[PDB]
């Protein structure tokens, strides 16, 4: 144990975004209801100068059937950021998950992935790319003046698949062209001022890192205007090692790319939740102290790499809301709690908060 | 002697604020008449991108009797800053000096500090906190869109007093609650965008440093939204040592606090003015050269700590106006002159100017 | 050979200005036609956040006869920068080249440099300084709200001339007073917010460096409001050595001066073009790899000196347009091609691009 400053309320504790003002933005993923929850709204105004929609801007949320755009939840998050002078990230224009099946049906209502006529396959490819372009055109035309950071594609690399290309219907139907078109359409509709990212997880693992590096070079060679890599950084206390994170950021920086940490959380367990504690009160202090040392190591690394990192965004606000609790229950027969942030479920600061707010 | 660049006019000499553009703001304390004095106004526009009122915004200046707000002098300083794109600091919402006695009278016209009925003392405490809240509400509502930096309380720690709490009437009547309320009211009226400081002098001395650190932690534990510490830095050529200054800034940074240097001057004498020179022309060059080396050491330290220091403000413009001349005369039987700045009384640069403007 | 990343199109390659966002602006010299050439305009929007007129704002371009101001070409460049949020530099208010002869004729139509009556010479000096003041007044009044960076005088030092002062008609008629007046008039018309530079080439050579340093100190002693030195940096692969560049920047920083690199190019040849290659396709890869290592060394030096350098501007966009091709032909009997940029004549990135865009 090394962090023994008091567990004060986070609502008025010194601002995390302030601490990192000349390093990178400090962001949080939010749901629309949190923009009007008193404590969550206060937490955002106190600690965060960047916001991303955890779920409200995924493809199925915004265009659940063709041409039927659903803007209300997304507008709510954008308006909260505008009211409070926060930057925004867009999650996400393209993803194999959270994508409605109408994209991948031919004009006949049948799955394009089953088509065997080569000329018809080329027509389906053209049609799917037009649908993708229209999804992007609508969303970027609406938000381009307010959202500067765009996860144009998400999780398109899978090292277990041939050539490293995740074999989603996107890839089955268009190869890598859906990725090329996604970036071109985003630039066409949004102009030079928006920053376009390829977002993925385990970006430091090999050979996934090579595959992402290879893909970006291939896209660059095709004239694709990519600006950066987003690193989800869903990490644990021990994995991955900090030196591998450092080499990954430097590596993509060598292609001229900006880097953002997009979905940061530090689980208390391994991958998978080998044994979750059942309740929050059951987590011993030693675990939070271990998590504090890990957060310290991460953020001091981010400071060293500050000229290659424009933003660090957490995948949530406080420990009362995190996607890791679904996984904790799942692998522990219905009961389990994770604690991945620097703010606890009662909106108090954790040892990890003091570890990243201090002078180093 | 080490600084032999010419003693050019400061009016058009290279800008001090420019030199520190990516480190911290460079500020000066001013009186309203100096916003319309040709040479002082030019000096501010040339060298400073932050302004503070030396006297015009103290409690007795702004609310000399209850509810009788006097805005003219303060408005003048704020308008000069706005015309010239300068940031502002507010000195100061609460101070045991420069505070009119009406605050501390019960509704009966008698000193609250003399009251012996416990229930009546609690009523006086409530009344004094309401008067404090109204003073802050009026001032912050008026200036919140123009002043980002607020000395919410000033000089509230005194190591000679029990528990380190300066035993002013504020503390005699309310304990530390006046400090809690001062910060809460300032945040309530001004929003999250204004930065709230506790300002004091000798912040590197022990045990004063501990007492300030202890008090801030206690206020943080009560939910108080403090953002930073202001260090007056009324220093001499030899005191305090630079390593103690460094440890102080780092120490408060460890609580997540920003730091500003708020009232910087480097006296030519010890504490007290053991022997002032009678006139400015009597000061030998060796003294200015010693003062230059001291200013060099201070500002190179500030550069090293730049990510913990947002602003460095001098307690005046040029050597023709400084509060240290009152003290120089006082302790030298009516005659005496100090020279605490980098600009001399004829608006020429001093060796100290060249020492902090150069490449290091 | 060390840089083997692909020679992708530069039009959508990761942004150079983005890479240097927290170091200095990245600029390019342009001609008006390039603001409407599809590829040049795209290159500026992709890679550059600062623009300078290669020729359209020289004295003869803007005021070819007395009082006959020609604004169209200059306005075009300023409007392109404004549309795209780019900063601007002004090249240049005073220069011995590109200056129409009407400046230097007495009211009698005869060359002021030939006048032998001392009282008449003082009248011509006064008249030439009034004409200079009016040229500057007109240009600064028109553009002061849009152009922050002003090359007030250009190439006024010549180490082969007595006292180091280039013996142009400006100096023959007014001594150094034309320089004093140029800076004062620019400040008078433009205010404190515009930054005023003395621009020259070979600024690291001795004794030219001493002469510039000496002149600036003399101007500072006369009350002249100079803010910075512009270093043209028309360099080769081997000259000048990087340590001499470093000492030059530090040296002028010691006078409190900002520094900008104003006309950067890295010729493939010596001075003069000892042997140009006849055509672009004749340049071997080894030369581009040598040029890449040189650009790497320069920009890593600029990063180290980032707090003394506000902007780095290239004297052109891509290798299809550069003034060095006139000199390559000249000294090679009509045929010759240089390649001084990081972007090639077909708007593809060069090894030098990868060398300055990477993580270091
Ligand atoms: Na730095
Ligand atoms: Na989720
Ligand atoms: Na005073
Ligand atoms: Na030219």
């Amino acid at each position: 144990g090394s962090e023994f400053k008091p567990h004060i309320s986070a609502l008025n504790a010194p601002s995390l975004a302030q601490r990192y003002k000349d390093y990178f933005y400090i962001g949080a993923a939010v749901e629309p209801y949190q923009t009007t929850k008193e404590k969550d709204a206060k937490m955002l105004q106190r600690h965060f100068n960047m916001i991303v929609a955890e779920n409200a801007m995924k493809p199925a949320a915004l265009e659940p059937t063709e041409g039927n755009f659903q803007w209300a939840d997304a507008d709510r998050i954008v308006q909260f950021a505008k009211e409070n002078g926060m930057e925004l990230r867009f999650h996400t224009l393209v993803w194999h998950n959270q994508t409605p099946d109408w994209f991948f049906l031919d004009r006949e209502g049948k799955p394009m992935v089953e088509e065997t006529d080569p000329q018809k396959r080329e027509e389906n490819r053209e049609l799917l790319l037009q649908r993708l372009e229209n999804h992007i055109r609508a969303v970027v035309l609406r938000y381009k003046d307010d959202i500067k950071n765009w996860d144009v594609v998400n999780e398109v690399v899978e090292p277990n698949d041939p050539g490293g290309m995740r074999n989603s219907p996107w890839y089955q139907i268009t190869g890598t062209e859906y990725i090329e078109v996604a970036f071109r359409a985003a630039r066409e509709a949004g102009g030079e001022d928006i920053k376009l990212y390829m977002n993925d997880y385990n970006t430091e693992q090999e050979p996934k890192r090579e595959y992402i590096y290879r893909l970006i070079k291939k896209l660059l060679e095709k004239g694709v205007p990519i600006d950066g890599v987003g690193h989800q950084a869903h990490v644990t206390i021990d994995r991955p090692p900090v030196d591998e994170i450092k080499k990954t950021i430097q590596r993509f920086a060598d292609l001229g790319l900006d880097n953002q940490i997009t979905e940061l959380d530090v689980s208390l367990y391994g991958w998978p939740p080998r044994p979750a504690y059942p309740t929050y009160d059951a987590i011993p202090e030693e675990r939070f102290q271990a998590q504090a040392d890990r957060y310290r190591q991460l953020f001091e690394l981010f400071e060293e790499l500050k000229d290659h990192i424009s933003a660090v965004t957490f995948w949530g606000i406080a420990d009362n809301h995190t996607w890791l609790d679904d996984r904790a229950r799942e692998y522990n027969d219905g009961v389990g709690k994770d604690a991945p942030f620097v703010f606890d479920p009662n909106y108090r600061v954790k040892p990890a908060y003091w570890a990243i707010i201090n002078h180093k």
